[PDB]
């Protein structure tokens, strides 16, 4: 008998990344003056941030049953392990199910082989339970509905992890030049096109700063979480597919960004994003709240000593895009630089997070 | 103060996926019959090789870095979590440094950000170190040179999943056909199209089930490991690096496989990239047997009950592929189907490797 805990963290690291890696095709569609108000295009873009979404939540319930399961199954074998391997095989071939779908929706072929692959995950899945039931100590103790905690938050890291990595590998592509554009540049000289390279590189650290703390605010939820309901998690999968679509607000190659649109919109749809990956962590952290006792540990209940923290490092990032989305529908002039100086201050506000609360509660006490 | 596992697993996974990563510009890497023996562009496919080797290691040795710091620290706090995550924002840069170096090598810029970098990287581990020892109670407990084996495994899972996700979508990317140019295929038929699409299907199956039994080989001698030395972190190192080009071995749509080149020395290139990530871990494993008592578990040392089975376990894949190559160079005629059949023994092997083992050594037994 063999412990069961890296396997599982590499069944969840490949399904995070599968999941997550459909937001590539909406990253590389391409609308250019050529198709301006085209609707054929326009919608194209939709569709594809659709068929996104909905790959997202397939692979998504694909993990959730490999949980369930692999909660029965406790201690894994040789056989298990190589079983959950072919799992796993037949799991990567569903987004191209739906690639093949995309583009012929009629044609029933992309109908036939999802089919094919669901079957087969079924049928793996079963001669596991099968296997495991066979053999008495290769199941759980208990045998022998709360979701697992640790596989929740490896899923949550590989899609984080995977979010960043798209960032940087934009970055890297869109600005490394080569020669004859270099000195079609300037004196044949690289620091001047550098420092024509400057915003990119500060927009990547910017970019990258909102997703670690959209990261850190989950963790931090996370720890004193004493179980994870079965709403909690919905509301994190719904959280992780709004955080997949970061790089689609935050890119510069990315076939969507070198679009015609204007900065206040852009400025929006960043800022939609931002309070969708941020609202459903705050839901979770409310629904929490609810049944505290079974939930979350007593530090964060209700006159706990860290609760006004926890709400404030779950709030900072809704209310700030929020309010950046009312300034572009309200002042109409100043809402490209509060945008930009969000992205600052947020970060620096989690930094100094507990002096603030500290002295605005007291602030709020004596007045 | 809270646990430090979940922030260290990210680090991990984040840092495997900048590593492996870089093998993307090697497999875009572009030679048609318009260059078919030009020196300048076959030597490019090799620049781009090594580089990728040199950037995995650097990013490696940053790992590592990073390993022996929060072995030290112990327990982490938001400070602490907040300036990791300023530390992986640094070392998320290099890959990009290297970038703009690799264009322009003698201009000074690249180096100039490569060592600003760096040296970014060390004073943020520097003002962890002291946060850490000025707060006592966030040091590790013995404070207040064996490498960590959970770090290794997180690092290795990390690099397999992102070989695994290349692979299943290079075939996304190629297979998926348009309605037009399915119509010039057949009669406006893509079943047709499809069983002409087959063998790619079953090439993924087949590549991914290589991935996926190395990885297994590396889970079972990993299981059975008391203490990870810095020797087997060395030749883990490498294996790992040789892995992360397996997708150059098994991909289609890469320019990198889209070039001139005959059947036999394809077969040559992808058993040799096998043998080179093989033969470190097999490399690990004999290492370890030379202080099996600190570094190995008593049922895999020399004359125990699983020395034989790990042995074969490790050994498998580097005397397949040392074989498909023999062929290559000793047949001539029959070697692409000595490395397709090697496709599918080596996986049944692995299922049936306790019996095999079994009646192999009987065999020997008695004569
Ligand atoms: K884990
Ligand atoms: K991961
Ligand atoms: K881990
Ligand atoms: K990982
Ligand atoms: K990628």
């Amino acid at each position: 008998i063999q412990c069961s805990q890296r396997m599982l963290s590499f069944s969840d690291a490949l399904l995070s990344i599968i999941a997550t890696v459909m937001i590539l095709p909406v990253t590389h569609t391409e609308i250019s003056p050529e198709q301006q108000f085209d609707r054929s295009v326009q919608r194209l873009l939709a569709t594809r941030i659709a068929v996104y979404l909905m790959t997202f939540l397939i692979v998504t319930v694909a993990w959730a049953a490999h949980t369930r399961l692999f909660q029965v199954v406790g201690k894994t074998d040789d056989t298990l392990a190589l079983l959950n391997l072919a799992c796993m095989m037949t799991i990567t071939f569903l987004p191209y199910t739906f690639s093949l779908m995309v583009t012929f929706p009629d044609v029933p072929l992309g109908i036939f082989l999802f089919c094919v692959c669901v079957i087969a995950i079924g049928v793996v899945q079963a001669l596991i339970v099968g296997y495991a039931f066979h053999f008495p100590h290769l199941l759980s103790p208990q045998i022998q509905e709360p979701l697992s905690k640790e596989r929740v938050e490896a899923f949550s890291d590989g899609v984080y992890a995977i979010v960043a990595t798209l960032l940087i590998l934009d970055i890297c592509e869109d600005n490394v030049p080569d020669p004859k554009d270099v000195k079609e540049r300037f004196s044949g000289s690289l620091v001047a096109a550098l420092s024509a390279t400057g915003p990119r590189f500060l927009a990547y650290f910017g970019s990258f700063a909102t997703v670690g703390l959209l990261w850190f605010a989950h963790h931090s939820l996370f720890l004193h979480v004493r179980k994870a309901t079965r709403a909690m998690g919905l509301l994190n999968t719904l959280s992780l597919a709004f955080v997949g679509g970061l790089p689609l607000a935050y890119q510069q190659t990315s076939a969507f960004a070198r679009q015609p649109r204007d900065e206040l919109e852009r400025v929006r749809v960043s800022c939609t994003i931002i309070f969708l990956a941020s609202i459903f962590q705050l839901a979770m952290w409310t629904t929490a709240l609810l049944h505290q006792a079974e939930t979350l540990q007593p530090s964060v209940w209700f006159g706990g000593r860290e609760h006004v923290l926890m709400f404030a490092k779950l709030a900072l990032y809704p209310c700030a895009s929020l309010l950046a989305f009312a300034s572009t529908c309200l002042l109409s002039r100043f809402s490209v630089g509060i945008f930009h100086l969000m992205q600052i201050a947020v970060p620096c506000a989690f930094l100094l997070l507990r002096l603030l609360v500290g002295l605005a509660l007291a602030t709020l006490r004596v007045l």
